[PDB]
Order: C-alpha cells, then sequence, then structure tokens
RNA sequence: GGGAGUG
DNA sequence: AGCCGTGCGCACTCCCTAGTGAGTCGTATTA
DNA sequence: TAATACGACTCACTTCTGGCGCACGGCT
C-alpha cells in the first residue's frame, strides 16, 4: 500500500466503488466517512465571520521564529520539534486555533493535558492523511437505477491500494503531549488567543492546570466518525483495511486490542473460518423501518411519553427550599443530589436517543445500508458504527432487513414467537405463545391501524420492537401468506454464560437449568435461584437480627438486621429480575461485593427513582444484604460452573506468577501471558498490563516547569490481579463468540440464509429462513463440544509452561458430567 | 474516577 | 526484611476525565 | 567538552455515597 502514490490511492477507493456500485453512491460513502472532518471544519468557520485573520498570520510568524531558535542551539532540541516538521508550518497554526477553540466550546473546563493531547492526535492524522483526505476529498465536492449494488465486491479483484493500511498511531501518548503543548506555548505570546489558569492549587485530589479561553474572544463567539455504509462494506483480508472505504481516515483494525503489537500477532496466522464469518455478518444488508422511525419521532416529543424509558424532554428543577437548621438542611441536600444524578443520566439519555433518531431520518429512504464488523482481543463480535443492530429496544426496532424471502407458514409461525418475546411472554412453550397472540388479535392490528392513538404496544417489555411486529402482522393479515417479510427475528440463548460451561463440561445438572434439555415447561435459572433466595428471605422474617447503632464517628448511624431487611425486600418483591444479571455475572467469575453494586443499580436506585423505593430506608445496606443471599442461594445451584472458572483462575493466577528462588534472585521463569485458540481457529492472548502513570516536564513559556501526570501508552509489568479475574469471563466470551462465528457460516453454507441479526448470543434472521437458524445454532454448537475439549486444549497451551512447585497448587480438572450434547438439538427453549 | 448501553 | 496503610471490587463497547511546580541530579543529545 | 532539554525522584501545598476482606505498593 506504501508502494502507490497519494494521487493513485485518492482514486481508487472511488474508482472501484464507482465501478461496482455506480459513481452516485461511490460520492456519497467518502462524503460519509470524510464527513467529519467536513462538519469540523464548518463548525470552524462560525466562529470565523459571525479577529480571526490576525491570529493566524501570527500564530504562523512564530512557528518559524521557533525553529530558527531551536536550529540555532545546541544540544538536545525539544521533544516536539521533529513531529511539528512533518507538516507546514502554516498547516501547524490552523490545526492549533482549530482544535483549542473545538476544545473550549463544546466542554466547560478544560484540562490542559485534554487539550494538548487533542491538537497532537490532529497533528499526526494531518500528516499522514492530510494529502490523502484533500484529494479524495475532490470526487465528492464536484456535481455538487441502482442494482446488482448489495453484490459484495470479491476480495481476489480487490486492488493492492485497499488491502493494507497502518491503523495504530506510531506517536506516543508522550510525544502526543508535547507537541500539543507546544503548540499551545506558541497560542500564548502571540496571541494570545487562551491563558493558562492554574485551579484548587494544594487539593491532591482537585488540583489542576486548566486552559481558559480569554474573555475577548468569549464575548466574541455524534461524532459522525463512524457512520452505516450505502454500500456493501470492504471484505476482511487481512488485519487492517476492512469495512470502511476512503484512505483519507486511517483504517480499522480487525481485532481491537489495547497496542500495535497485540494486533501484529494476527498477522500471519491464516484463521480462514474466522475472516468468513466476519464478512458474511457485515454483508447483511439492512434498512430503516419508516413505519417505526414515523411513530417514534412522534412520541419521543411528547411530555408525557406512554414507553418507560424516554427521557425528558423537560430539564426538571431542583426542590424546593424549605428554616435553616440542624436536620432541615439534610434534607433536601440528598433529594438535589439525587435530581442532579436524575438529569446527568437523563441528559446523556437523551443525546444518545437525538442521535439514533437522526441516523434513521438519513438512511429512512436508503434502499439498503449496511455496518462494517470488528472483533474485541477475544472473538466477540461488534458493528463498527454507532447507529447498530445491536442497540437498545429503539434502536433496534428501527432497523430491519432488505431482502425478503417467501414467507409465510413456516414463517409466520415463528413471526408469532417473536412478537410474543418482544412483549414479556418469553418464558412460556411455543403453543401457549401463539395463544398470547391469538388472543390478543385485536389488540394487534388496531396498534397497526393508529399506533399514535393506541399505545398498547408501549406497554410491552420492548415497546418498538414489539411495534415493528405488530405493522408486520398485519401485513400478513392483508396481503395473505404470501406477503414480504424481512423482519429479523431474534434466537436468544437462556443463560449464554451458564451454557457454555455446561455444555463443555457435560454437566447434567446443569443442562437443563439453562434450557439444553428437552423440556415441555421453559426452564427459568433466574427464576430458581430468586424461589431460593424468598425462602430465605422468609427465614429472616420471622427470626433474624435485630437493628444495632454502630456509632462511627452525631457521627451515629443505624444498621438494620437482617429481619428488617428482609421486610423491606418482601414489601419490593424478590422476582427473577433482581436476580438476573447478578445469575449471569457470576459464571464471569465475579465476588460477593460485586453483586452489591449490581442490585443496587439495577434495582435499589431506580425503585426510589420511579417512587416505588420508599422502602430502602438504608439502601446500600440492603443491596449488601441481597448480595449476600443471591451469593449463597445461587452457589448451590451452579455448582460445576464454579469449579471450572475456579481451574481457569488457578492457571491464570499461576501463569501471571513471577518465579522466586532461595534468597537468590534467580529468573528462573517470568510472568506469562495467557493464551488459547478458540474452535474455529481464532486465537486470543490475555495481557492485562499494570496501568502506569508519567510525568512530563515542560519549560512552559520560560516561566515555570509544566508537568503533567500523564497515563502512559508504554508497556510494563503483566497485572497478576486482573489475569486472575479476567480469565473466566473472557474465556466464555471467546467461547460463544466462535459458536457465533460459526453459526454464521453453517447457516450460510449449509443453508440459503444471508441475513443476520447478531448481538452476541442473540441470533436473528427472516421469518422463512428462521426455522434453519433455530436448527443451525444448535447443531454448531452441538458439534464444537463433540469435536474438541476446550480445557484439555487450553491446558496443552499453558503447560510446557507452568514452572515447578506451581503445578502442585494446579488443579484439576473438572470432572465430566452427563449430559448428552445431542439433547440440545431435541431442546426447545435453547434458543442458542 | 463518572455517565450510558449490551451480554 | 518485615510491617502497616491504601486500592479494588466479572467482562466488553460507546460517551464526559491522566493531582501540582520546585529543587536537584543524571543523561541523552548536538553545535 | 559546552550547552541544552527533559526524565526520574523527592518533597510540600449536589454527595461524602457507604459497606468487607484480600492483595500490593509504599515506607523505613
Amino acid at each position: 500500500k506504501n508502494d502507490f502514490s497519494d494521487i493513485e490511492l485518492a482514486a481508487i477507493p472511488f474508482n472501484t466503488l464507482a465501478d461496482h456500485y455506480g459513481e452516485r453512491l461511490a460520492r456519497e460513502q467518502l462524503a460519509l466517512e470524510h464527513e467529519s472532518y467536513e462538519m469540523g471544519e464548518a463548525r470552524f468557520r462560525k466562529m470565523f465571520e459571525r479577529l480571526i485573520t490576525t491570529l493566524l498570520p501570527k500564530m504562523i510568524a512564530r512557528i518559524n521564529d521557533w525553529f530558527e531558535e531551536v536550529k540555532a542551539k545546541r544540544g538536545k532540541r525539544p521533544t516536539a520539534f521533529q513531529f511539528l516538521q512533518e507538516i507546514k508550518p502554516e498547516a501547524v497554526a490552523y490545526i492549533t486555533i482549530k482544535t483549542t477553540l473545538a476544545c473550549l466550546t463544546s466542554a466547560d473546563n478544560t484540562t490542559v493535558q485534554a487539550v494538548a493531547s487533542a491538537i497532537g492526535r490532529a497533528i499526526e492524522d494531518e500528516a499522514r492523511f492530510g494529502r490523502i483526505r484533500d484529494l479524495e476529498a475532490k470526487h465528492f465536492k464536484k456535481n455538487v437505477y441502482k442494482k446488482a449494488f448489495m453484490q459484495v465486491v470479491e476480495a481476489d479483484m480487490l486492488s493492492k491500494g485497499l488491502l493494507g493500511g497502518e491503523a495504530w498511531s506510531s506517536w506516543h501518548k508522550e510525544d502526543s503531549i508535547h507537541v500539543g503543548v507546544r503548540c499551545i506555548e506558541m497560542l500564548i505570546e502571540s496571541t494570545g488567543m487562551v491563558s493558562l489558569h492554574r485551579q484548587n492549587a494544594g487539593v491532591v485530589g482537585q488540583d489542576s492546570e486548566t486552559i481558559e479561553l480569554a474573555p475577548e474572544y468569549a464575548e466574541a463567539i455524534i461524532s459522525l466518525m463512524f457512520q452505516p455504509c450505502v454500500v456493501p462494506p470492504k471484505p476482511w483480508t487481512g488485519i487492517t483495511g476492512g469495512g470502511y472505504w476512503a484512505n483519507g481516515r486511517r483504517p480499522l483494525a480487525l481485532v481491537r486490542t489495547h497496542s500495535k503489537k497485540a494486533l501484529m500477532r494476527y498477522e500471519d496466522v491464516y484463521m480462514p473460518e474466522v475472516y468468513k464469518a466476519i464478512n458474511i455478518a457485515q454483508n447483511t444488508a439492512w434498512k430503516i423501518n419508516k413505519k417505526v422511525l414515523a411513530v417514534a419521532n412522534v412520541i419521543t416529543k411528547w411530555k408525557h411519553c406512554p414507553v418507560e424509558d424516554i427521557p425528558a424532554i423537560e430539564r426538571e428543577e431542583l426542590p424546593m427550599k424549605p428554616d435553616m437548621n440542624p436536620e432541615a438542611l439534610t434534607a433536601w441536600k440528598r433529594a438535589a443530589a439525587a435530581v442532579y444524578r436524575k438529569d446527568k443520566a437523563r441528559k446523556s439519555r437523551r443525546i444518545s436517543l437525538e442521535f439514533m433518531l437522526e441516523q434513521a431520518n438519513k438512511f429512512a429512504n436508503h434502499k439498503a445500508i449496511w455496518f462494517p464488523y470488528n472483533m474485541d482481543w477475544r472473538g466477540r463480535v461488534y458493528a463498527v458504527s454507532m447507529f447498530n443492530p445491536q442497540g437498545n429496544d429503539m434502536t433496534k426496532g428501527l432497523l430491519t432487513l432488505a431482502k425478503g424471502k417467501p414467507i409465510g407458514k413456516e414463517g409466520y409461525y415463528w413471526l408469532k414467537i417473536h412478537g410474543a418475546n418482544c412483549a414479556g411472554v418469553d418464558k412460556v412453550p411455543f403453543p401457549e405463545r401463539i395463544k398470547f397472540i391469538e388472543e390478543n388479535h385485536e389488540n394487534i392490528m388496531a396498534c397497526a391501524k393508529s399506533p399514535l392513538e393506541n399505545t398498547w404496544w408501549a406497554e410491552q417489555d420492548s415497546p418498538f420492537c414489539f411495534l415493528a411486529f405488530c405493522f408486520e402482522y398485519a401485513g400478513v393479515q392483508h396481503h395473505g401468506l404470501s406477503y414480504n417479510c424481512s423482519l429479523p427475528l431474534a434466537f436468544d440463548g437462556s443463560c449464554s454464560g451458564i451454557q457454555h460451561f455446561s455444555a463443555m463440561l457435560r454437566d447434567e445438572v446443569g443442562g437443563r437449568a439453562v434450557n439444553l434439555l428437552p423440556s415441555e415447561t421453559v426452564q427459568d435459572i433466574y427464576g430458581i435461584v430468586a424461589k431460593k433466595v424468598n425462602e430465605i428471605l422468609q427465614a429472616d422474617a420471622i427470626n433474624g437480627t435485630d437493628n444495632e447503632v454502630v456509632t462511627v464517628t452525631i457521627s451515629e448511624k443505624v444498621k438494620l438486621g437482617t429481619k428488617a431487611l428482609a421486610g423491606q425486600w418482601l414489601a419490593y418483591g424478590v422476582t427473577r429480575s433482581v436476580t438476573k444479571r447478578s445469575v449471569m455475572t457470576l459464571a464471569y467469575g465475579s465476588k460477593e461485593f460485586g453483586f452489591r453494586q449490581q442490585v443496587l443499580e439495577d434495582t435499589i436506585q431506580p425503585a426510589i427513582d420511579s417512587g416505588k423505593g420508599l422502602m430502602f430506608t438504608q439502601p446500600n445496606q440492603a443491596a449488601g444484604y441481597m448480595a449476600k443471599l443471591i451469593w449463597e442461594s445461587v452457589s448451590v445451584t451452579v455448582v460445576a460452573a464454579v469449579e471450572a472458572m475456579n481451574w481457569l483462575k488457578s492457571a491464570a493466577k499461576l501463569l501471571a506468577a513471577e518465579v522466586k528462588d532461595k534468597k537468590t534472585g534467580e529468573i528462573l521463569r517470568k510472568r506469562c501471558a495467557v493464551h488459547w485458540v478458540t474452535p474455529d481457529g481464532f486465537p486470543v492472548w490475555q495481557e492485562y498490563k499494570k496501568p502506569i502513570q508519567t510525568r512530563l516536564n515542560l519549560m512552559f513559556l520560560g516561566q515555570f516547569r509544566l508537568q503533567p501526570t500523564i497515563n502512559t501508552n508504554k508497556d510494563s509489568e503483566i497485572d497478576a490481579h486482573k489475569q486472575e479475574s479476567g480469565i473466566a469471563p473472557n474465556f466464555v466470551h471467546s467461547q460463544d463468540g466462535s459458536h457465533l462465528r460459526k453459526t454464521v457460516v453453517w447457516a450460510h453454507e449449509k443453508y440459503g440464509i444471508e441475513s443476520f441479526a447478531l448481538i452476541h448470543d442473540s441470533f436473528g434472521t427472516i421469518p422463512a429462513d428462521a426455522a434453519n437458524l433455530f436448527k443451525a445454532v444448535r447443531e454448531t454448537m452441538v458439534d464444537t463440544y463433540e469435536s474438541c475439549d476446550v480445557l484439555a486444549d487450553f491446558y496443552d497451551q499453558f503447560a510446557d509452561q507452568l514452572h515447578e512447585s506451581q503445578l502442585d497448587k494446579m488443579p484439576a480438572l473438572p470432572a465430566k458430567g452427563n449430559l448428552n450434547l445431542r439433547d440440545i438439538l431435541e431442546s426447545d427453549f435453547a434458543f442458542a
């Protein structure tokens, strides 16, 4: 790729794009990729006419003088110098002003190490993408029917000027700050446009150095980087360059790693099944669900919206101002801190909502849209764009597949199943799910008739997703069983984590509680735990502990006993929802203290916010108690999965350990990275390294030494603690990751399935192919756990490696159970 | 160190 | 070498949060 | 060498909203 000209590198993407899909979409794709950038430059001109013609000349002059000064001096030249000679001084000036203005308008602070960092990154990207960007820009800024356009370009036909690409910045974070600081240093002289005001001098936690915009300029005044594709994304051929098309931006890495080196371990691997899966998933043609968008645009604007999620809409002021004495000052301060919190959460959720709608409106009339795909350092498959089929209810509802397949009876059956799933009817046998739909035939049809008048769908678990089903259900009733349908029908695994642990150890048990075994009733592991919790809960209600006073120093507080806390939970009702996240995360190496944090966030806090949590007098103490109850009750429901994790924790603990000898500092063995290969051939290295902080020593404006503490990008020592606490979740996540990828391949190759809706452990396709997918997920899982033992394979990877006097601390290995893997094929409620 | 979302 | 104090709560992704400068010294760099 | 920059180490200047136990860095 480095062998091509900049002229060539800017023309090739356009040309190959204009040949396969026409020049119309070829321009839009590039404009969309550079729109980020385009707006960055536009926001700069705002802000231009409505003193700028005086700042730029002054800055350019200072830069040139500074170079003359540095060149005349002897000894080590400033760090920022050589990096600032990569770009024409005129442009160096422009960027500094542009970036500094962007940092101060949107953000109300702003820290120096943030601005300096922002300028630094803006320089490097200009250095290596500036010219190619300018040249590529020419294509869409000129002036000013389709198919076969949803066909993917052949990999062997891709020009070499599209294959490679450096996805990682070569610049160090330290080096990047140096550049920004010295650019700010030259921006204060000349002009000075911004001032450097020191804040909270003396406080260990609050002391900082912030850039302030001068009063003269102040009174004179989400994120479009990753958007959907209008054309099918570029096939992944190697570690970089897949997904998007533009050459003036910076390519995507196939695997999202913590360093360039970690990605380089994939350069020459040969993992055909992995590339194949991503490419097929990537190639899925989506479109905006116009009908759902028509509703979402109107209802989210209402002051009292029928859906329980949609946030204000209204700033919602602080209450309320009562006398100023002892406990009247409490007060209040608790209710205020609650509102400040509510509002913050509400604002971020609103911004998100606004964005998802803006996206859906843009692509509302596009024949088809696409989403480039990536993977995290483990297997898991991620959509690169911000607007995703992997988002929440509304975002998912607004999306739908582009190409349909005929269509009825078989498809219509699972169409009603999906509808039932969208509503709070997913823990019930299929014939009864159908019965729920058929009973509410008048509740449906009428919601497709006038959704703005009928808000019954809003009351369902997935409001917009259920609404998308209703519009599609009404279509069948009016057109027939030949009615073209393209809604993605999602088949989600019960408890993914515990499903894989059950399968890899052939736990009966186990099975079973997570629906791997054929049963007439839907097994709810979350309901089973809660049931056991309620028995412990009732036990403490009649005979438990009374309230104490720990008096820690007013200052004295009341510690509630087991009796009082139990009464508070029975007054709320501890259902499956309270245990949901707590049951899953255990199968990812979690602890008791960890549960407290979950129960508080997922159950307690929103109850207080909803006005249904007035029972929780001491909220954190109630969260601790419930965490204690789950830890106990769940413990005897997932025994084998726990030993499985403990076997993995030990393995990783011992590998990450540094050797020791009898007084001698003999380095018999260093700390090791945990490595294993997933069934479809994807390799994963676990290298959690210790976060370290370094400090820079900058003689700022010849007055003082600006010494910013920064989070080092340079690697250090392997974090042994994280290696142990992260091995269990990351192993199964890579494990369910491959199962997902193998599913896509097996569904695409043996069956004619082309469209996929993938959310890690949920599998969605068009109604016609649903039957095959429902069957494909089982086959691909049964096949993986029959063919190879992942724990044995992992063992074959790290020992060797083990030392000695280490293998006596190493178990186990978890005994195999009596589960028959073939039974999964006959399982009805093991969607995944 | 927070905020949001997914499993 | 052993003691006592402070840090951290299962992952992954995306969005608003890297204590401070001065004193002193060693060191890698360049006319 | 002589001069320059800077890193590396040391030292001192709306809410407390929690809990419990274990591991590691910082200190002497």
